[PDB]
């Protein structure tokens, strides 16, 4: 009974509010307050250092009510505003401030009298900062890799970490009050004699301050909605304000009592959370279950709310997801288009209840969905997790929000997930309980450090570009891991001679890869302790430590692989036109490539290169195959190391391999000479684990099938697999039952990981680029995430238009 | 055959050219560049920043080369100047910088231009030095019992560690290169995918910095040798200096050859250690056995020296250590008279080898003591290692250089130290290889941390005053640990019940002084890792890490208590007057002391304390033992800790006792109210575990009888104990038997830590109390360590006029 194309004037009135600030400002409050107290505490331990400057911010910023929210919280002075954190970097800052109003797809308004503001602090932090730090760290090998760009981790050293959900349930349960018992039977229990209790107890001092400024702020909002109500004469709307503060004061404090409670706490910890750290990806887990008692309490039974004034709840709050902004260099802005911040929300999956597997759909998951379903916005990302036995009613009610074209819901699959969670040491009820964080990776929310995915990011096609040719790396004209054997000597005797070539280079590239990520992650550990955050995982308070330092029940992170596509297609051409057949020479090859597929004989080696080998994606096994086992010499070295929390705390300590690589195909791309796949130089890589656009000729039944030969099991930092449909295509009922079909088949035959789909016109996309003025709330999918189409830079927009439209 | 009564016209012009240097100065480059390489690395781990600022340093400050010195290298631009360390502290510069030329003795010249030097340093340094952030942490109440002084650390949070030996056989052994040689295959094994080794090689990579400045340093003293040379025309000298670079080229990198090459080469550590670090009590060690096999090659056979150019040479270098001055706080420079460094070079005791013990005594040992008797000089402080089986050769000699009057040499006890080592769990052959440390304390040189003694001040005499009035401090008003029995509302019911007081309140402030202490030393380490030193002690090279993070072999740390006599005096007079006999009331009595004994009815009342009760020294069992029993407590209470290196590397990591306080006695009674020993308000308290003065009546072998009761096996921090005896006393060599046996009594049959003597008469020191003029290389004995008497202030004066004179 999906009722998906009715808003109200009070949130229509407020989204389009919102889709229209598009050049957004630079709230600079928080870089202010935060070297005040850095400059005030300077003596302190840096968790109490940190605790202060966040509990000083929080109760001197400006704070507001606007568009007659039922969900109030702001995260900036000015709308849609990003805040600036220095003490992750400056450097890009100072560099870029001047330059900041016309960046191709990441413009901000710098006001002025907000850039009076960075040029006063910023020098200070300078020589200070985790970016500034790790290049005080970095071997001189390690700089030069980073300097080229082959492994990329910019992500890390300009921002927190986040990429996690942090504990609601307990949130709920106990409320913050319950928390400060918590807090307080720990440090009852110090010794101020025994080394590692008396830091033990810093980092719970510095829990207490940030608890404690928190329970403030949430009052500071209670006061609001009071201060207005005096000076508001609409009487409907102060009868919601007074109930909000009424609903404020009693959460400050105490476990909260309705949906309308249980609902604003979790978004006011969803808040500050992206006030004390940048780290995007800050997700909900599975919100349609532990808010679900309050739902069933309130509207379902006692009836004392009605079901379509939780569907405008809901929204409300969507909307304050999308006011979260966030501002990032110029380099990094591009493999992150449309300034995103990935809040996840997870509906459906199992349930483990008492040992027996059990279908977790709810009503609260159908009032989630057609929350988004009528909102067609960017956030929250909302991902539906499948299993066997998922109803039919309930997936065509998620066919019915796609045919809504903006990308959601995407799909994780309990099918592969939950047994390789298990697999890995997980306990059985807590992989019934994963969520998905910020894109297509799973982790066990409330229980898992950072960065499930998300570490560094490396380069598979300019890696074996030079496995290619004796080591060297033609972007740079570095030569990181010498060897003889290249191309325009000619010397490989056979192919195998080549796939070694390949397990040797990236041997030594994920070494170098994890040996950067070691460095980067000590330095985020000593300089910026994440207080709430940690606060709200555990098993943190009890180890009075952060999740950094090893407080977090489980840790697995995952890198970013980028070029899968480009890998196995590179490949499985020179292992026929060059090897096989003798079609066409090594060095006739390696001349081609350095030369950029240029003139007209050239051109000719290039079109037998595209279409004249298998191209990965029309379900062919020799290039599949042969894609899986290149990727398979990365996996297997991941396992010779463990990642910086092994052994300190939490349970597996490891690593795993993942293709979630954001918009980052793109500027990598640029950086990527002409490759054997027939692709030309700087063009744009492969997103994901997506086929290379347009070399999919076979539909979609057989992309699935290609996509699901990868090892999946191992690529728990997920999957990524964006396909693209007309709207004609999906339209009838007749059609639904083909999506529903290609799904299952997916998930539970091929074990995929993720999908999402793109329902859109290609006139549609093209004229939004040409008119964006009447195209300002259109919604299309990225990779791993939705974007507002008129924001993303044309480059984005144009990988967008190439995709591949397939018919069902 | 000492001919202790000759020097020479070179070392006397160098000896009194020091000792007119009446108010020295403050060369401030060091503080300058230190600064500057904090601001330019700013982004490096503080192990190699602070390795970088040693290097610049090294290599941009004034080295000249005066007084026609054998031994070179100049601690500071100007002669005996102090330089300035602001990593530990400011607070006590910012607040006493304009009030420094007239400080009751601890003046310091403090050049107009110097001082402009300091202003501009300094408020960059506020906030982020140990001092700073020890009260970043700090309980508050930890703050309360610091502000009173009961517990007083000052010394450890405005300076470095030191209070050890280096590994001065190594560095003999290898050079510097071969230490470069020894980090090398270090870093070989390195893996930096391991967490533990990311940290390892930082702290590997900052020594190696230093280890090559040091090589570059000793060059640029080979540099000076022969660009002096040049300029000069006193043949005898350029031979000389020649030589010099000649022999500073040669120890620049390899093990040295000669005699006067492994000990200009010891000299160079024993500078660089106290100008990367402040620490005194930089200690020799044994170095009559590690500078033997050179002194026997060179001149015992080969004879290619002369045994009196040996002697002199030793000379020239006793005056660097003079050379060597170190600027205090106006609090700390009180407990510190005369300006002293306490560095030690240790003489004679044992010899394991093989598993049998030997006579370490050799010529060497005799060229080393009457190059000392000839001197008369504070620095070095020599010790000597008695035994059973001492000779009564060296013995006589030893007390020949007794009736120099400079206080050396003193006393240590291989009979007590050994046994007690061997039985703490040390190295039977290293136990047999233990050195004095700055004053009376003990360690296994280059291989023991830092502090053997050094660490927090209690004052027993306070405490005691606490646990007699309810808790209640008399001097600041405050009540730490509150109870209800004090003397005013006099409610003990008998003396027992005031031994419990004492058990309880002690109890409680040696819980304090260990949690304080915790905090200083967990702030000194995160803080000024001292490369140098930790590069040459066992075992840190192979752990790669700094003695405070737990690098050294062995650990152990003490305290030190002051107000020992006092308090068995005390307690001994109320068991007596108040409880056993009646004679005095509580009351009466806690009227007595909150009045400071004042009237004509309260001053008879004191009389009767002082002289009617048995006092500690007289070789009185009752009061010996009750003060045996009040200690007892203490040291039980040292059993339930461990110090910050437990478990962190090192063997022991434990804390024992320790008397060893310096001239605290006298400030530390500035801050004690009356006491019920007849002691007034303010007078000075007992220095060490000596008599209070004037209280010892039956002569010298009751004084030893009294102090070798003391739980002399738990106080391995020193007991220590002063003599004083007039010229004319100690004359003939019938006179010298007396000295003799009474030695040989104290230390087999009674056990004792150590002795020392002040062979000076009444009215010497009361001449150069007040003609200082023509008395400016008279030496006396304050406690633990010579001074120069025109040097300490009158308070410090008249406390050394106030000990009993004793006959033999
Ligand atoms: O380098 P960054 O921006 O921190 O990482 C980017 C990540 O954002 C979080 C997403 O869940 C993941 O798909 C993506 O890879
Ligand atoms: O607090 P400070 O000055 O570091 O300690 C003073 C110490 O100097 C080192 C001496 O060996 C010891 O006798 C004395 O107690």
């Amino acid at each position: 009974t999906l009722k998906l194309d009715t808003l109200s004037d009070r949130i229509k009135a407020h989204k389009n509010a919102l889709v229209h600030i598009v050049k957004p400002p630079v709230c600079t409050e928080r870089a202010q307050h935060y070297t005040e107290m850095y400059q005030q505490h300077l003596d302190k331990p840096i968790p109490v250092r940190r605790a202060l400057a966040l509990a000083h911010h929080l109760a001197n910023r400006t704070i507001w009510i606007k568009h007659d929210e039922l969900i109030i919280g702001n995260q900036a002075s000015e709308v849609r505003a990003a805040p600036i954190f220095p003490e992750y970097t400056v450097s890009w800052i100072e560099k870029e401030i001047d330059d900041l109003a016309d960046r191709p797809g990441a413009g901000f308004a710098v006001s002025a009298a907000n850039a009076r503001v960075l040029h006063e602090v910023c020098p200070w932090w300078r020589g200070q900062t985790v970016q500034d730090r790790c290049y005080g760290m970095f071997t001189d090998e390690q700089k030069g890799l980073l300097a080229t760009g082959i492994i990329k981790a910019e992500g890390n050293m300009t921002s927190g970490d986040a990429h996690l959900a942090v504990n609601f349930p307990l949130l709920l349960e106990k409320g913050l009050d319950g928390l400060r018992e918590e807090v307080a039977e720990r440090r009852s229990r110090i010794n101020l004699t025994v080394l590692e209790d008396l830091h033990g107890e810093q980092f719970l001092k510095a829990i207490d301050i940030v608890l404690v400024a928190v329970s403030e702020h949430i009052e500071r909002f209670a006061a609001l909605a009071r201060e207005m109500a005096a000076t508001e004469t609409r009487e409907s709307r102060r009868d919601e304000l007074l109930a909000m503060a009424e609903n404020c004061d009693l959460i400050a404090h105490q476990p909260p009592q309705t949906f309308w409670q249980a609902l604003q706490l979790c978004y006011f910890i969803q808040l500050i959370l992206q006030i004390e750290s940048n780290g995007h990806s800050v997700s909900f887990g599975r919100m349609d279950q532990y808010l679900y008692p309050y739902y069933r309490r309130d509207v379902e039974l006692n009836q004392t709310l009605d079901r379509e004034h939780a569907i405008e709840m809901l929204h409300s709050c969507w909307l304050k997801l999308l006011e979260v902004n966030k501002i990032r260099s110029g380099s990094h802005s591009k493999a992150s288009a449309g300034s995103p911040l990935y809040q996840n929300v997870t509906i459906g999956g199992q349930n483990l209840v008492d040992g027996q597997p059990m279908d977790a759909v709810n009503p609260l998951s159908y009032a989630i969905l057609e929350s988004c379903g009528r909102l067609r916005s960017t956030q929250p990302n909302l991902s539906v997790r499948y299993h066997a036995g998922m109803s039919n009613d309930f997936l065509d009610a998620c066919v019915q929000v796609i045919r809504c074209g903006f990308g959601m819901p995407a799909f994780n699959n309990d099918e592969i997930v939950i047994p390789e969670f298990i697999k890995l040491g997980i306990e059985p009820q807590d992989a019934y309980d994963y969520a998905a964080i910020g894109c297509i990776e799973t982790a066990v929310g409330g229980k898992w450090g950072y960065r499930c995915t998300g570490m560094s990011f490396i380069n598979f096609a300019r890696v074996m570009l030079a496995a290619l040719e004796g080591g060297h790396d033609a972007t740079s004209g570095k030569v990181f891991l010498p060897q003889e054997k290249a191309l325009s000597a000619g010397n490989f005797n056979n192919f195998d001679e080549v796939m070694d070539a390949w397990d040797t280079q990236i041997r030594y590239y994920t070494r170098k890869s994890i040996e950067i990520e070691y460095v980067v992650d000590t330095m985020l550990e000593e300089n910026v302790h994440d207080i709430l955050c940690s606060a709200l995982v555990d098993d943190c308070i009890e180890r009075a430590k952060s999740i950094k330092q090893g407080g977090a029940k489980y840790d697995w992170v995952s890198g970013l692989q980028v070029g899968i596509a480009n890998l196995g297609n590179s490949l499985a051409a020179v292992k026929k036109l060059v090897f096989e057949q003798g079609a066409i020479g090594q060095q006739q090859l390696a001349a081609a490539l350095a030369d950029d597929f240029d003139g007209l004989t050239h051109e000719q080696l290039r079109q037998r290169l595209i279409n004249g080998a298998p191209k990965y994606g029309n379900d062919d096994d020799t290039v599949d195959t042969l894609l899986a086992r290149a990727y398979q010499t990365y996996i297997d070295e991941l396992k010779q190391y463990h990642n910086p929390r092994y052994g300190r705390g939490p349970v597996g300590g490891n690593y795993y391999a993942g293709t979630s690589s954001i918009s980052a195909n793109v500027p990598f791309g640029a950086q990527t000479m002409a490759t054997p796949d027939g692709r030309k130089a700087h063009t744009p890589l492969a997103e994901g684990a997506s086929p290379a656009s347009g070399t999919d000729h076979l539909g979609p039944t057989a992309v699935i099938g290609s996509v699901g030969k990868l090892p999946t099991a191992a690529i728990l930092g997920g999957v990524l697999l964006n396909q693209k449909l007309n709207p004609a295509t999906l339209e009838n009922e007749s059609d639904k039952q083909k999506l529903m079909i290609l799904l299952r088949t997916f998930f539970e035959v091929h074990k995929g990981w993720h999908i999402q789909y793109n329902i859109v016109s290609r006139e549609t996309l093209l004229d939004a680029k040409k008119h964006p003025d009447q195209y300002r709330d259109l919604v299309v999918r990225v990779a791993g995430y939705s974007a507002f189409f008129t924001a993303l830079s044309p480059d984005a927009q144009d990988d967008i238009i190439a995709r591949t439209e397939h018919m069902l």
